[PDB]
């Protein structure tokens, strides 16, 4: 069964802004999603320091980037702490209501969109390039869930029956038709080297057939 939720008004406004503002430097979405994955990996690593059984669901801490030109999707996978159902409903584990307010005031005082991650809402930069985002996640303390939103004021949450993930988060970006450069190996490598050179986990870029 699928549950449908309305976004809080502030988040709907943030998403409408991201989608409708003219902003050419869209590549920053990948920097922000990788930073989120690195934070999620840090959290499970910290919890493992005092309870090593937290890693029973997978000892490898890494980030995988999976382009698929047939489906026009770019998937970002990490083996971080994952998100419970409550985390998903509460704006994917962010303080997005207060962060959105701070970000929109900053935009008034001479900030640009590339500063979004400094306000804790970098996930939503995915909508610079994606028409729909699917998030599949598994936290040690909960079941495997899928979150999805095309925007438009609502999101869905359902129990995921797909392949089990063990632990972590998969972000699936359904790219807009004019944003397919982010499926190209040379372009992804350029972005990772420019923005994510010092991330402290291995990043593997998968190849396509």
């Amino acid at each position: 069964e699928v549950e449908t939720f309305a976004f809080q008004a502030e988040i709907a406004q943030l998403m409408s802004l991201i989608i409708n503002t003219f902003y050419s430097n869209k590549e920053i979405f990948l920097r922000e999603l990788i930073s989120n994955s690195s934070d999620a990996l840090d959290k499970i690593r910290y919890e493992s320091l005092t309870d090593p059984s937290k890693l029973d669901s997978g000892k490898e801490l890494h980030i995988n980037l999976i382009p698929n030109k047939q489906d026009r999707t770019l998937t970002i996978v990490d083996t971080g702490i994952g998100m419970t159902k409550a985390d998903l409903i509460n704006n994917l584990g962010t303080i997005a209501k207060s962060g959105t307010k701070a970000f929109m005031e900053a935009l008034q005082a001479g900030a640009d969109i590339s500063m979004i991650g400094q306000f804790g809402v970098g996930f939503y930069s995915a909508y610079l390039v994606a028409e729909k985002v699917t998030v599949i996640t598994k936290h040690n303390d909960d079941e495997q869930y899928a979150w999805e939103s095309s925007a438009g004021g609502s999101f869905t949450v359902r129990t995921d029956t797909g392949e089990p993930m063990g632990r972590g988060t998969k972000v699936i970006l359904h790219l807009k038709e004019d944003q397919t450069e982010y499926l190209e190996e040379r372009r992804i490598k350029e972005i990772v080297k420019k923005h994510s050179q010092f991330i402290g986990y291995p990043i593997t870029l998968f190849v396509e057939k």
